[PDB]
């Protein structure tokens, strides 16, 4: 059994009913348990900031499963959700489902990447994860305890 950290974010179509929704859906994922669920956070849009606030989460989920599997279904919810593609680079959605963490594996397929590229950049990714992880240790042996003593970020406000 692997641990896998989730992010959660969302910002339509009432963000706090999409988030307890995917809530259960990943509590249906097979093979899996969610361990810890954090606080929900309302945070400033990161890139595009011309639509509303995100709820964001982090969840740690105990898992059998293959990444890409694992991806299947987290997928899956979103779709199911209503995630929908569209022409905007990061613009707004209903749910976002990014696998930050898969153990320690370092994974890089045409489907996935893990960690997500970019989560040693994002607060709203970081804060979330330090409140259910904080002795957290990513792959590549750096602490997540001292990320967050030694960058800028804002500290996030509740939903
Ligand atoms: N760690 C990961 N978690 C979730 N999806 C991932 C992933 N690594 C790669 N992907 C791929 O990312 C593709 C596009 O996903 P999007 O949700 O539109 C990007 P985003 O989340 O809006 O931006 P971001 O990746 O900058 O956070 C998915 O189809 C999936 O195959
Ligand atoms: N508060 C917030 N902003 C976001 N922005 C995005 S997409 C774009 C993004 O994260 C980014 C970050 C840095 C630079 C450019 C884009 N997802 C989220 C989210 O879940 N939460
Ligand atoms: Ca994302
Ligand atoms: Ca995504
Ligand atoms: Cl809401
Ligand atoms: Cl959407
Ligand atoms: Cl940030
Ligand atoms: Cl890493």
């Amino acid at each position: 059994m692997t641990v896998a950290y989730i992010a959660i974010g969302s910002n339509l179509a009432s963000p706090l009913e999409q988030v307890n929704a995917a809530l259960k859906a990943l509590g249906d994922i097979p093979e899996s348990h969610i361990l810890t669920v954090s606080s929900f956070y309302r945070t400033p849009p990161l890139g595009p900031q011309d639509q509303p606030d995100y709820l964001n989460a982090a969840v740690a989920l105990e898992t059998s499963l293959a990444p890409e599997e694992l991806l299947n279904h987290t997928q899956r919810i979103e779709l199911q959700q209503g995630r929908v593609r569209k022409a905007e680079r990061w613009g707004p959605r209903t749910l976002d489902l990014d696998i930050m963490l898969f153990g320690n594996e370092v994974i890089n397929t045409e489907r996935l990447t893990v960690p997500h590229y970019d989560m040693k950049n994002r607060g709203f990714m970081l804060w979330p994860l330090f409140e259910i992880a904080p002795e957290l240790v990513f792959p590549d042996g750096e602490m997540l305890r001292q990320i967050l003593h030694t960058r800028a970020f804002d500290k996030l406000n509740k939903w």
